[PDB]
């Protein structure tokens, strides 16, 4: 768990420029490298060979926890 | 939890301007509000009555998670 993020329902930037586009993804698990925060995610209905470590500035969060 | 933020040691600004000082403290819990995550933190050796809440840029993330 309760006190976690994991299990928030996000969106995720994925892409760059003219491409780029916005996945729905869980946060799987946190990590912190060199005083930044990353976040593992998995995009719902995707196969987990796409699930990916990502820099928080791609996460959209929502409005609230939940 | 192992995938959570929970438990994180950290350093976290305190005040504001010339009396703005840094403290050592543990994140407690994390919250999502309107787009933004927020952390209960613990400051070490102090009273549990002086636990709050901070918006994530008052957090000073260490090197590793750990």
């Amino acid at each position: 768990m309760e006190p976690c993020l994991t299990g928030t329902k996000v969106k995720v930037k994925y892409g760059r420029g003219k491409t780029q586009k916005i996945y729905e993804a869980s946060i799987k698990s946190t990590e912190i490298d060199d005083g930044e925060v990353l976040y593992l995610v998995h995009y719902y209905g995707w196969n987990v060979r796409y699930d990916e470590w990502v820099k928080a500035d791609r996460i959209i969060w929502p409005l609230d926890k939940g």
